[PDB]
């Protein structure tokens, strides 16, 4: 009844299939052979494996409902313990996540704006980058502090100084966290915790670090009842709060502390390395093609110019810059294997029958890359997202945030993000980088089922 695939070790299932090549061309390989939706044993857990824009979208949109249930992710699970909007299931999901998005888009006035909070943040980057002034520095670290930085102000309030000793001692972790779990112990952990549970290791370790991130939030979180004021609802901690008050009338609501807290933790989780990752390749890349720079630097004349703040009423009459910005993501494919989902029914898919809880990876890295919807769909080209007349042609593939009832929750946040710390940086300074354009390496570091770029430098030579 399972989606077919290959035979199973019994203990290990297929992870020595894998080791052959990556462990995504693994996969590739083990298509047909199989075909577009497949199951692999990881471990012991059975997977089915969407490849495949169509085959993707098939299950995750037009069978959303059933598909749209939240996949175990072991390692860092005893800690998220299944609150919070990643990682609820059930009600409770479909519940924070409600609450989640309507305090966006009425986060607005007042104040800030999320738009104008990236804009402070990036005055700052820019600031902080003016200094150096042809001296060449590795950006990965502000890239970080700057994403960080973003939610913080939605979740806390307000922008820490990148200084700032706290802001510090929590962004490291959060990155060295992310390492520990993209690390071997961490992913045989993720198969084997039943076993592994008991005995010491990278796995503690990282529910230690993650435990203190938690202590930190939960005390801001007092600080902030003592400090609330239902008038003026300082941010995201302040809003929930409040709305915990209105729920006070209901002896079995929701909206208790912990779905706070961990929810929190997980914007965080989520916010953080991916969004940062994403710019780091972003500058990487815009110094492969200069010229590319170049033609978003002009557009970003054009429409913008000299004096102003850098709008998000832009973009629209900015096609070529938000066609880079979306190869960028395209290209880079920073989550490359999805977020794992499992069905909430036994549910009937293609003809096969995934009982309860199946878990499915959606491999959108496969259409990220689907050579039916692009055609150099392994260069970087942002003509990949332009038309003939050179305006956007967006792309049912191009899904770097997933799709579907899951989508991305921080998606509109982050699309900004990207947008104006793009536009206010090339605004005032153009990347010039000792290593040679000719051969930049947009080889990775590493996986870790998570690529970086290959570390490197560039100088900003500034107006
Ligand atoms: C370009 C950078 C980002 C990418 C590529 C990205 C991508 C994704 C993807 C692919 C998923 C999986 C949805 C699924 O399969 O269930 C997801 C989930 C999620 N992401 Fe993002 N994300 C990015 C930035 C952010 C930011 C900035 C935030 C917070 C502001 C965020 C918060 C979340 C949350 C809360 C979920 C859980 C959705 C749910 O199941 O309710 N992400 N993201
Ligand atoms: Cl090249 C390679 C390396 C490690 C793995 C692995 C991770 N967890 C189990 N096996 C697979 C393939
Ligand atoms: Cl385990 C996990 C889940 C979700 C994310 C994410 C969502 N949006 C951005 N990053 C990262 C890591
Ligand atoms: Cl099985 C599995 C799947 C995804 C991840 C991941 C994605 N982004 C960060 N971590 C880790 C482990």
């Amino acid at each position: 009844h399972l989606p077919p695939g290959p035979r199973p070790l019994p203990l290990l299932g297929n992870l020595l299939q894998m080791d052959r090549g990556g462990f995504l061309n693994s996969f590739r390989r083990i298509r047909e052979k199989y075909g577009d939706v497949f199951t692999v044993h990881l471990g012991p857990r059975p997977v089915v494996m969407l490849y495949g824009t169509e085959a993707i979208r098939e299950a995750l949109v037009d069978q959303a409902e059933a598909f749209s249930g939240r996949g175990t992710i072991a390692v860092v699970e005893p800690i998220f313990r299944g609150y919070g909007v990643v990682f609820a299931n059930g009600e409770r999901w479909k519940a924070l996540r409600r609450f989640s998005l309507v305090t966006m888009r009425d986060f607005g006035m007042g104040k800030r704006s999320v738009e104008e909070r990236i804009q402070e943040e990036a005055r700052c980057l820019v600031e902080e980058f003016r200094k150096s002034q042809g001296a060449p520095l590795d950006p990965t670290f502000l890239f970080q502090c700057i994403t960080a930085n973003i939610i913080c102000s939605i979740v806390f309030g307000e922008r820490f100084d990148y200084k700032d000793h706290q802001f510090l001692r929590l962004l490291y972790l959060f990155y060295q966290s992310f390492s520990l779990i993209s690390s071997f112990s961490s992913q045989v952990f993720e198969l084997f915790s039943g076993f592994l549970k008991y005995f010491p290791g990278t796995h503690r370790q990282i529910s230690r670090n993650l435990q203190e991130i938690l202590d930190y939030i939960g005390q801001s979180v007092e600080k902030h009842r003592a400090t609330l004021d239902p008038s003026h609802p300082r941010d995201f901690i302040d809003t929930y709060l409040l709305r915990m008050e209105k729920e006070k009338s209901n002896q079995h609501t929701e909206f208790d502390h912990q779905n706070l807290v961990i929810s929190v933790l997980s914007l965080f989780f989520a916010g953080t390395e991916t969004s940062s990752t994403t710019l780091r390749y972003g500058f990487l890349l815009m110094l492969k093609y200069p010229h590319v720079a170049e033609k978003v630097q002009k557009e970003i004349d054009q429409v913008i110019g000299s004096h102003r703040l850098p709008t998000l009423e832009d973009r629209t009459k900015m096609p070529y810059t938000e066609a880079v910005i979306y190869e960028i993501q395209r290209f880079s494919d920073l989550i490359p294997i999805g977020v794992p989902h499992k069905v909430t029914k036994d549910t009937l898919f293609r003809g096969y029958l995934l009982p309860k809880n199946t878990e499915v990876y959606p491999i959108l890295s496969s259409a990220l890359h689907d050579p039916q919807y692009f055609e150099q769909p392994d260069t970087f080209n942002p003509d990949h997202f332009l038309d003939a007349n050179g305006a956007l042609k967006k792309s049912e593939a191009f899904m770097p945030f997933s799709i579907g009832k899951r989508i991305c929750l921080g998606e509109g946040i982050a699309r900004n993000e990207l947008f104006l710390f793009f536009t206010t940086i090339l605004q005032n300074f153009s990347l010039s980088s000792p290593v040679a354009p000719k051969d930049i390496d947009l080889s990775p570091k590493e996986s870790g089922f998570g690529k970086v770029p290959q570390t490197y430098q560039i100088c900003f030579l500034a107006r």
